[PDB]
């Protein structure tokens, strides 16, 4: 299994910054800092005097419309009682019906106005949009606020699960996609599993999963971003820290591993291995071994399956010398 | 053959930055990042309370206008039958016809207002303008979005 | 990586002005990308005729 180590940063699952939907001056703070907050619980209390006056005006308009509708309905009922034996014209009945319908429509409009006034008045009672844990209050009682300001009053974030955004260069992404398409790599199941290395180097007890491979490319660096999700039951990860992610990219069922004690590297960089031929002779063959897995070099070129090479006593064997070679586990 | 080799940068055929057309607060996210999406699919869900109230007010005004138009049309229809036998003066019939036409025009104006209200209400269901791949969400549930930020 | 991109594109000149701080003209070409083997923003080298 081939794994890539990438740098990244953590982030909250759901973060909401509290901004005032109205304008006014704060009077009280209804929450204690550093506590768990349920959704819909009021946080602050902005001055409601102007909105109270607007609500009262809306209520008065609604009452006036209701009185008009009431008198219209009474007239309609009386005229309908008259109409049974043709004691009033049908035109008068139709006019009364139209008046009642118009009054009812006006009542509906007044109710809508009262509803919007109530919504605005309740906006002053600042309510946390989501549950989570609330932090420091950037403002205190007595501080003026304005409708939809940029400065957030507080922040509510969810710490379980947590996101990890890591950075991968575009060239590596393209070469991995090409390898997957060609067939040298075998992905399995579904989303790739991602393991974590914290700032201290401790392996995270749980192994996360990656999804949402991004498509836009950063101009300044030339890399895309990858997202993984880690459940965080004990709150051992906090948003914003620097982490390293080990990301698996499939299976290569042709890997050649050679113990590092049986390869010789020249100072310039070339690597050679002492193979044993069928004639009981030793021959030096150059190989390409760039990546090291543990203590095993991963050979990419220069060796075939079944090739039989020396791993011990290299200083005791010279090329061109007939040597007994014995298998050792 | 003469050829020139130049540096260059790629760009998408069509890139759309999803922006809110109406102010409010976000209650839901109706898509998963890194997936191909179609056109007209609702992405987010902004709070519709105020826009719902405005829609209700517009519908009530439309109902009032329709009632007025209905009674005017009834009066015109009743006068038309009497006009045949020269039992109602042409001035009264002309006045009734004018009243009916004015009521119909008022109904048309109310319909235009309710259409504007419906468009504003439908703006809350943020719809993807085009079809293609969508990345991450720069905002999550509970965020506050202003008009045309 | 230096690998030639398998498909070919065409050239549609769009910009005629000269930039002040680069002193260069931007040429626009269009390419078919059915395999999604190139993303918006990467660096490429274009050979014209």
């Amino acid at each position: 299994q081939i794994t890539t180590e990438l740098p990244g940063r953590t982030s909250a699952y759901r973060i909401a910054e509290v901004r005032p939907q109205v304008s006014g001056i704060i009077l009280k703070r209804n929450f204690k800092e550093g506590s768990d907050i349920e959704a819909g619980v009021s946080l602050y209390q902005i001055d409601p005097a102007t909105y109270q006056a607007t609500y009262d005006s809306a209520k008065g308009d609604l009452a006036k419309a209701q009185a008009a509708a009431n008198i219209a309905q009474l007239t309609v009922n009386r005229y309908q009682k008259l109409l049974g034996t043709q004691y009033i014209s049908k035109q008068e009945y139709d006019q009364a019906l139209a008046d009642a319908q118009q009054a009812n429509a006006a009542v509906t409009a007044a109710k809508a106005a009262v509803e919007t006034a109530r919504i605005n008045l309740a906006y002053t009672k600042v309510t946390s949009p989501i549950s989570g844990r609330i932090g420091k209050s950037n403002v205190t009682e007595g501080a003026l606020v304005q409708n939809g300001q940029a400065t957030a009053l507080a922040t509510v974030q969810q710490l379980d699960p947590i996101y990890v955004d890591v950075t991968q260069s575009s060239n590596d992404f393209l070469r991995l996609k090409q390898e997957l398409a060609n067939g040298t790599l075998k992905q399995e199941n579904g989303k790739a599993k991602v393991s974590l290395i914290t700032s201290d180097g401790i392996k995270f007890p749980q192994d996360g999963t990656l999804e949402f491979s991004d498509v836009t490319v950063d101009q300044t660096t030339g890399s895309i971003t990858l997202r993984a999700i880690f459940p965080n039951p004990d709150h051992t990860l906090l948003p914003g820290m620097f982490v390293r992610a080990r990301l698996e990219e499939g299976l290569n069922p042709n890997a050649i591993l050679v113990p590092q004690q049986g390869v010789t590297r020249t100072p310039r960089g070339d690597a050679t291995v002492l193979v044993v031929g069928a004639d009981d002779k030793v021959e030096t063959r150059p190989i390409v071994a760039s990546q090291a897995i543990g203590d095993k070099w991963l050979v990419t070129e220069g060796l075939k399956a079944g090739d039989r090479v020396v791993i011990s006593g290299l200083q005791k064997v010279r090329p061109g010398v007939q040597v007994k070679a014995q298998e050792v586990t």
